[PDB]
């Protein structure tokens, strides 16, 4: 391990809210600022997650997938404190700085499905998280500090960079006026598209939306839109599978119905199919790494929607959860915070707790 | 006392609602009084040993002192039995005027332990606050469990159902009948109360109506306590309309599983504040009302888990609230999901950032 790995690995991660990320991206003044804090910050993160990492079973470790991802990390983190010694008022430090978070961005593409296939070659010793409680723990956190990580340095490139400036509409890739409804209807026009290629149909979106706040007022919150569109597309891709599957003999299918609702202190969206539903025996095992009822390859297979999904939406204090009526259909339920000062970023920290982690009858 | 030790040493031995099925169709007196003279003892000894792990000053409180008598008392009452012959008619008859009796002692547990819980909280920290929610789940869960047990011994071999089991259960007739019985409290107090909109879909035999195994009166109880909480909803959230939206009740029969789903228009609740919903005592209202004590959910989904079924609420804030009851559809996987007192329930009386 090297030295600034085991040195940063002993702070906390310092969660932002979404309206603290809008404030840094309020002027240009804050580049300094951004600057002095990403600097110490994102080695922080890596160095607590690449602690974490050691702590896997030797023989996923030794994966040459866990070994690239190491590798990349680390050498991301020393890029990073290079820039220690740098005044936060030296233009040039801040320009080379943009190009920095540019190049750790590119080298980091590949992450998911790098360990994605780690897990996979891991999965020789036959070890699972569908039946390997420590191995899933790892992947929630080890997945949800890469999107912390990603979000943060795509801020700082989207506002300060010269040649990458995202959507003039976001601040970074935050929209303060997300179009909730708007999202829905795209996602699930993609997951239509999708479905229309390995079904030659797909169900009908009916949707219905409550702005309990200001009645009657088109339905906005504070919002990453790719991260609300990434959960809804998973969720429709699920909905839609279920419900042609289950429906298949049938003249017609059933719509997927979806209420919108915002309310004082929370947005809820339910996602609502008559798929033939879930035991509520399987239903835990449904949001582990993996698991899947479809053999593996895309629409279905790789497992990975529901965990995932469930990651965007817990990263800034929201919530996925899926309740299922066996024998007819299923509600998916995504929460998030409506206020961006209570959506503060949810950050795993390699410490005592985390180590150790890793009387009914019933 | 000795005996609460010596019984304390025993887990209890849960029984699927098949196994109470086949050992009640006979009259099997005298296996099931051997099998209810020891097992009990065990179950209040079990519970017995886990009271005394208690804050000293909850302990102490009249009522739970006087709830830590009355099961000691009805152990010391059964333990009697170990020395008569099954085949003792007087012996056999005696035990089921003994349940009848301990039924009746205990008449009074839920309240004056909730009393206790009062008691400790006026006279004197939310990880206590945590274990305390611990421990009224698993005495009120072993309650159940005992008044389940000596309730089917009296209702059998005493002087369509058997016991307490319809073979049968109606589940939509169910329905109907607690909602009646909320819908009657809501227009007696609110002057007006939601009509029932209910739809029903078996899965697992299609066309053919909607039955299983089970206990009624549980089943009524989760139901009626959840529709009092939709009214009230309902009324509340409505209260500057004209008319009160419906309360929507799917009832679905699948393979595994018999799910029956509560819809409410009632404003619903924010996601924070969920999880306390199930807290003891927590509520809303102040304190015939439908609401204000606290046990409504936390006891409907005490009966729900007893036999392995769950029951959670999922809620729309600004708009309204699911509440979702689950019971296993076959009487062999209804297997009663009981406490026990080991070193694991010991133990149990930071790596994410807050
Ligand atoms: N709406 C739904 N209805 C029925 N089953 C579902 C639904 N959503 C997910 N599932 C089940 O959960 C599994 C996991 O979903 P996911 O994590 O998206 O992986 P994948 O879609 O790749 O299988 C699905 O394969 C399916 O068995
Ligand atoms: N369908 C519902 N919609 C809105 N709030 C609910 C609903 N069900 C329960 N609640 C909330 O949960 C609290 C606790 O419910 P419960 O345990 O039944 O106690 P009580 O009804 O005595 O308050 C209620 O007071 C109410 O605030
Ligand atoms: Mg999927
Ligand atoms: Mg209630």
């Amino acid at each position: 391990v090297p030295r600034e790995v085991e040195h940063f690995s002993r702070y906390s991660p310092s969660p932002l809210s979404m309206k603290q990320l809008l404030d840094f991206g309020s002027e240009n003044a804050c580049e300094r600022t951004s600057f002095a804090f990403l600097r110490q910050e994102l080695p922080v993160r890596l160095a607590n997650i690449l602690k974490e990492i050691d702590i896997l079973p030797t023989q996923l470790v030794n994966t040459s997938s866990v070994q690239l991802v190491k590798s990349w990390y680390i050498q991301s983190l020393m890029d990073l404190v290079e820039f220690h010694e740098k005044s936060p008022d030296d233009q040039k430090a801040l320009s080379d700085f943009v190009d920095t978070l540019i190049k750790v961005r590119n080298r980091h593409h590949n992450v998911v499905p790098t360990m994605a296939q780690g897990i996979i070659e891991y999965k020789a010793c036959t070890v699972d998280p569908v039946t390997n409680q420590n191995l899933q723990y790892f992947l929630d956190r080890f997945y949800m500090n890469r999107i912390s990580t990603r979000m943060l340095m795509n801020q700082h490139i989207l506002i300060f960079s010269d040649s990458q400036t995202g959507n003039p509409s976001h601040i970074g890739s935050i929209d303060p006026n997300c179009d909730v409804v708007a999202v829905v209807q795209d996602a699930f026009e993609c997951s239509r598209m999708l479905c229309d290629q390995y079904y030659l149909s797909s169900p009908e979106l009916k949707l219905t939306q409550v702005n309990g706040k200001f009645p009657d007022q088109p339905i906005h919150i504070v919002y990453v839109p790719s991260h609300l569109h990434h959960m809804l597309f998973e969720l429709f891709k699920n909905a839609m599978r279920a419900t042609v599957e289950h429906q298949e003999n049938q003249p017609s299918l059933t719509p997927i119905e979806v209420i919108v609702v915002l309310g004082k202190e929370d947005l809820t969206i339910k996602i609502s199919d008559r798929g033939g539903g879930v035991p509520l025996r399987i239903i835990d095992r449904l949001f582990s790494y993996t698991y899947s009822t479809a053999p593996t390859p895309p629409l279905a297979g790789f497992g990975y929607g529901l965990p995932i999904s469930r990651l965007y939406a817990k990263y800034f204090q929201g919530d996925l959860n899926l309740y299922s009526l066996s024998g007819y259909g299923t509600d998916a339920i995504i929460y998030l915070k409506a206020l961006s000062s209570e959506s503060i970023e949810k950050l795993p920290v390699f410490n005592k707790s985390a180590f150790k982690h890793y009387d009914w009858c019933i």
